């Protein structure tokens, strides 16, 4: 990897295009002004991975210069620049960025972290970054649509049940296939399992371990489970013997078993509702059998399936009024499944008094590749430059938008005396009217500053219902 | 990176699942049945990066089993199979892919590759890696999107200006910030470059140098330019001051800037129109300033911006009987374009008689981000085993989606009679009532046998209207 590459094109020409004697340009990122509170999260990896230590060599220069040359077709790269940063700090970046602690729930509209250069020949270095820094907008924006999920399927279960138990386990990762990359796999998983701890997406967890850490040994966890190459490879005929052999090789662990290869209503009435039915209700409340259909409307679907199953096996109705299956037996969606149909589906069980304990969920490319930088409005912008020795509030109001009009200023981030939060602006935090600012130093000179674990940001990332 | 920890966590435990003494795993993938086509690219980045070579040592099989023991919370991880591919084959993988030649426009329904296991005991290795190649639905779908906005681009220039002159330089990649990983930014601006030359994805050079290669010293290539940073940092009353400043620093090459950051309007009117004219009118027809907007109703913008760069420049009607701005001055849209408004800016700039030749495209989380494995419906299917020697037939059909049913047998890709390309299902082509086989052997244990360079991809990939 070599940060000089690591940049959108036309950075390399802004050297060039701020204003003469500018000794210093401060940015900062923000959620523009539901999607009312974010989860700041994945910082602590872009630093690690990307900016910390010697992050310039002679040969990446020389490598940047010869890729810029042909690219530009001119000679536009400050080479002088980048040579300062070798030779001056042994190729360790003079930037200082300030932080809101990861994990923290936050409303949109407020300062998230602040970047700035500590040497004044370095001014073009803040905005350089912005590109590798940006790319938080992913972590940031799964964690907070998963928690979002969090937040219905709480409401929905704890009126079904009266209690949160499952919780936690309810919105599983089936995104591995669906997502752009085999790092975006790692990065977006990390983010889910800010929420909950169930996961297929084996990338996050070595991502986790390297750059956060828990006490556990892993931070999410799995149930064997079949695919349709599982069922459908012992031919279409024998269907029942793949569901046979699959329950009867887990039969003390939980078990999913894609259940629509040819047809879910029949598989669940016939299949597991009689000719199987011996080997579910001798199940452990501890390995249930999970039926999983995979197609159809996601609805409509899980209503007709858990319709069957209530009149195939005993239904036991909870201390709030809603149907339960027997403890051996659940229900997995993982088709079609985003925040959208995830709240469509627990509403149409509730107007059919069927209980959330019933059913969990699994989401791909909803959960980790249906989004976009634009959900949240992240964005990175400078608000503070000193030019001949004195500094100046910068900031960009377009007529046509006033939702893009960004911050002026140096900023802090402050709890408000009802203890919500506010950004100031205009170095105002100076004044010391508001208690403490929440962004702290997290990297400086080329060195990490400040980290945080995995589990005190699960622990900073919780519900209030949880609270 | 490790391969054992590179799949669905689900995918460990079918070993167990499959029919006893299966000898065979053999799957495909298609772009299941406007997005009628779509350019088959990114496998051989995937064959290279991750499966080639020796992939399995007894390290990665230690962390392996111990990350799955506390994951499942059992011992269900596959040590004797991983075990005996690094003894009996040095950790090379005994799968055999074929693959439809990298660049081709294929229609959608049609099989694109396949992988099966060539020994025996490593029947469960065929859908291990199910995961990491249908990742390949990326670089697919950026390909195909980027060359579908291709085809409406060259629709309205041919019809506006009577030629494709420029046609590869206007729709830039701007995405970088707005995907979600560095990873993601590569493979995507590398897909992109397959139908265009320009970009500001710094990432996608690299990646295509490494594993696809061109004549060229660069795939692609962009200019200087602006961002709201370099012109906000001078104060709101000085935005002339740094219009003036960046012309005259960049006088002798194509300059991009953006003019938004207070008023677009009047930056055209007033300090483009009139302040700044006699900088652009002395500039040359190889460095044009190009005015970039960057906020409000794309469509309405760029209407009002020529309206107004048309009363205050030298236009000219051109033979098709279009307006052109003097060749000096240019127009980027960068903000809010993805391919349902860059379809509605050229239309509408076409009824207002403006030529494309006058503008270009600004394409960021649309062009790289805004993309899902459904959008063309991309999916890896298990057709075809082998049990107790027997060769069966295997596919999907959900009764409630008929798109779901997957195709049966040993699959080949042929071309028709008209010269059309069909699939033949059930082994159907040994008949050779069709011809030979399209596909072509791409890898074969642990070697990549068959590669394509990028020049040759983006000859298979070319317009009908430019052929
Ligand atoms: C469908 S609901 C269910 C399922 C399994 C069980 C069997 N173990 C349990 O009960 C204990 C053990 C840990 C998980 N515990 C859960 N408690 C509520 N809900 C849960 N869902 N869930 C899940 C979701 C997705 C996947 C792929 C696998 C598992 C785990 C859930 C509690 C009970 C209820
Ligand atoms: C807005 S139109 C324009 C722009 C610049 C010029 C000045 N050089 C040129 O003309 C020669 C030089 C190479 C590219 N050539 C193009 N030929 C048609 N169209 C193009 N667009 N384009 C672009 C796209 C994205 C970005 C960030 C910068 C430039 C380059 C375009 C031909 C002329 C017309
Ligand atoms: N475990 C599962 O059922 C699963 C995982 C990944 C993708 N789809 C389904
Ligand atoms: N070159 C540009 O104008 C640009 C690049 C990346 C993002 N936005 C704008
Ligand atoms: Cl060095
Ligand atoms: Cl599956
Ligand atoms: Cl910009």
């Amino acid at each position: 990897f070599n940060i000089l590459l690591a940049t959108d094109s036309y950075k390399v020409t802004h050297y060039k295009q701020y204003p003469p004697n500018t000794s210093k340009v401060y940015s900062y990122f923000e959620c523009r002004e539901k999607y009312e509170e974010t989860v700041f999260y994945g910082l602590q990896y872009i630093l690690n991975k990307y900016l910390k230590g010697k992050v310039v060599t002679k040969e990446k220069i020389q490598e940047a210069k010869d890729v810029y040359k042909e690219h530009f077709q001119d000679d536009v790269f400050n080479e002088k620049g980048w040579n300062y940063i070798l030779e001056k700090y042994d190729g360790h970046l003079p930037i200082e960025i300030k932080a809101v602690p990861e994990g923290f729930v936050i409303p949109r509209g407020n300062v998230l972290f602040t970047v700035e250069n500590t040497d004044p020949e370095c001014y073009w270095l803040t905005n350089w970054i912005e590109t590798i820094l940006v790319q938080s907008w992913y972590p940031i924006t799964v964690a907070t649509n998963s928690r979002e999920q969090k937040k219905i399927l709480a409401k929905y279960l704890l009126e079904t049940s009266g209690n949160l138990d499952g919780l936690e386990y309810k919105l599983h990762d089936f995104g591995y296939r669906g997502v752009s990359s085999q790092e975006t796999a790692g990065i977006g998983a990390s983010a889910h399992l800010v929420n909950f701890k169930g996961t297929d997406t084996v990338a996050g967890l070595a991502l986790i371990k390297k750059y956060y850490g828990t006490k556990d040994p892993v931070p999410g966890y799995s149930v064997p489970a079949a695919e349709h190459s599982t069922i459908t490879a012992w031919g279409k005929d024998h269907e029942k013997d793949a569901f046979e052999h699959i329950v009867t090789q887990f039969s003390s662990v939980p078990v999913s078993v894609v259940s629509d290869s040819y047809d879910i209503y029949n598989a669940c009435e016939k299949i597991w509702g009689e000719d199987l039915r011996h080997l579910i209700v001798s199940r452990s409340t501890q390995a249930p059998l999970i039926i999983r259909p995979d197609s159809g409307n996601p609805l409509d679907t899980v209503l007709k399936v858990l319709e069957i199953l209530g009149k195939k096996f005993p239904v036991t109705e909870n201390s709030k009024g809603y149907k339960l299956l027997p403890p051996y037996l659940r229900v997995i969606q993982g088709d079609g499944v985003d925040i959208n149909t995830l709240q469509e589906i627990v509403e149409g069980m509730k107007q059919k008094m069927w209980s959330i304990e019933n059913i969990a969920f699994g989401s791909g490319g909803g959960l980790l590749q249906k989004l976009t930088r634009d959900l949240l409005n992240c964005s990175f912008k400078c608000s503070y430059v000193v030019t001949n020795g004195l500094g100046i509030n910068v900031f960009k109001d377009p007529v046509a938008d006033p939702n893009k009009r960004s911050k002026k200023g140096r900023l802090s981030l402050h709890r408000t005396p009802a203890g919500n939060f506010v950004t100031l602006e205009e170095g105002k935090g100076d004044l010391e009217e508001y208690g403490q600012d929440l962004l702290h130093t997290v990297f400086k000179n080329g060195k990490v500053t400040k980290s945080y674990s995995f589990d005190e940001i699960r622990k900073n990332a919780q519900l209030n219902i949880e609270l």
